[PDB]
C-alpha cells in the first residue's frame, strides 16, 4: 500500500524538458519530501542556461504525494495510493491575457526515489507580456488546490487559480485545470471533494551561479 512508502524522508528527483514559444530549456531538481509534515525542500537548476520564463511560473509543474493528509482524511489520498507504480499528471495552465502551458508528467518511484518527469509546452505568449518579459516577482502566494474525483478515469481532477505577483503591484492569474490518472492497475483511493492548502517560499543559493530556484513548500489536505 502506497501510503506506507511515505512515512519517512524520501529523496526526490525532478526532470523537466520545456519549449515555450520555441525557447527550449531543461530543469533538473533534487531534494526531499517528508509527507508526515507535508514538507518539501528542493533545489532546481536550469541546465541549458538562463530560464526563458520566470521561475514562479514553473512551481506547479515541478509531487502532491508529499501532501500531509490528516489521519481522518487518509481515505482521500489518491496520490499516495497510486504508488509505487505512480500517476500521470496533465495540466493546462492558462495565463490570463497571455499564453498557456500544457504539461504531461509521470510521477513514480525509481527504487526508493520519487521521480517527477515532465514535458512542458507553452504557446501564444506575448513577447512583452509578464511571462516572456520577466515581469513577475520572485515570490509565491498561498493557494488552495481543489480536488474532485474522476471516477470514470479512476483518478482525480483539480482546479485552482494561481495569483502571480507582478512587479508593478498587479496580479497575473494562471488558471489551472489538472487531471491525474494512475499508471498501475491496482486500486486507488477516489476522494470526496477537498482541497490542498499550499504555502511556498522561493529563495536563492548564495553560492550558485547557475540560474536556479530553492523551494520550501508545505502542503496540507483539508476541507473534510
Ligand atoms: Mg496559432
Amino acid at each position: 500500500k502506497g501510503e506506507e512508502l511515505f512515512t519517512g524522508v524520501v529523496p526526490i528527483l525532478v526532470e523537466l524538458d520545456g519549449d515555450v514559444n520555441g525557447h527550449k530549456f531543461s530543469v533538473s531538481g533534487e531534494g526531499e519530501g517528508d509527507a508526515t509534515y507535508g514538507k518539501l525542500t528542493l533545489k532546481f537548476i536550469c541546465t541549458t542556461g538562463k530560464l526563458p520564463v520566470p521561475w514562479p511560473t514553473l512551481v506547479t509543474t515541478l509531487v502532491q504525494c508529499f501532501s500531509r493528509y490528516p489521519d481522518h482524511m487518509k481515505q482521500h489520498d489518491f496520490f499516495k495510493s497510486a504508488m509505487p507504480e505512480g500517476y500521470v499528471q496533465e495540466m493546462t495552465i492558462s495565463f490570463k491575457d497571455d499564453g498557456n502551458y500544457k504539461t504531461r508528467a509521470e510521477v513514480k518511484f525509481e527504487g526508493d526515489t520519487l521521480v517527477n518527469r515532465i514535458e512542458l509546452k507553452g504557446i501564444d505568449f506575448k513577447e512583452d507580456g509578464n511571462i516572456l518579459g520577466h515581469k513577475l516577482e520572485y515570490n509565491y502566494n498561498s493557494h488552495n488546490v481543489y480536488i474532485t474525483a474522476d471516477k470514470q478515469k479512476n483518478g482525480i481532477k483539480a482546479n485552482f487559480k494561481i495569483r502571480h505577483n507582478i512587479e508593478d503591484g498587479s496580479v497575473q492569474l494562471a488558471d489551472h485545470y489538472q487531471q491525474n490518472t494512475p499508471i498501475g492497475d491496482g486500486p486507488v483511493l477516489l476522494p470526496d471533494n477537498h482541497y490542498l492548502s499550499t504555502q511556498s517560499a522561493l529563495s536563492k543559493d548564495p553560492n550558485e551561479k547557475r540560474d536556479h530556484m530553492v523551494l520550501l513548500e508545505f502542503v496540507t489536505a483539508a476541507g473534510i
